[PDB]
């Protein structure tokens, strides 16, 4: 859906809390997981997440997608 975003190269130390924190930033969200592997628990640095608002969401993808978090580099695109 439209509002839905893919979002990969979070550093994998960053928690649920955290990653929630930066996305929310731009609007409220309907919606999100972290990536995490099932039998260590560990962040694989991929988060899913819905915006209520279609204009939050465009502005979200468009801030997020290239941004620079220490030696990582985030890529975000639209959840087709």
């Amino acid at each position: 859906s439209a509002h839905k975003l893919f979002i990969g190269g979070l550093p994998n130390y960053l928690n649920d809390d955290q990653v929630k924190e930066l996305l929310t930033s731009f609007g409220p969200l309907k919606a999100f997981n972290l990536v995490k592997d099932s039998a260590t628990g560990l962040s694989k640095g991929y988060a899913f997440c819905e915006y209520v608002d279609i204009n939050v969401t465009d502005q979200a993808i468009a801030g997020l997608n290239g941004m620079q978090l220490g030696d990582k580099k985030l890529l975000v695109q639209r959840a087709s």
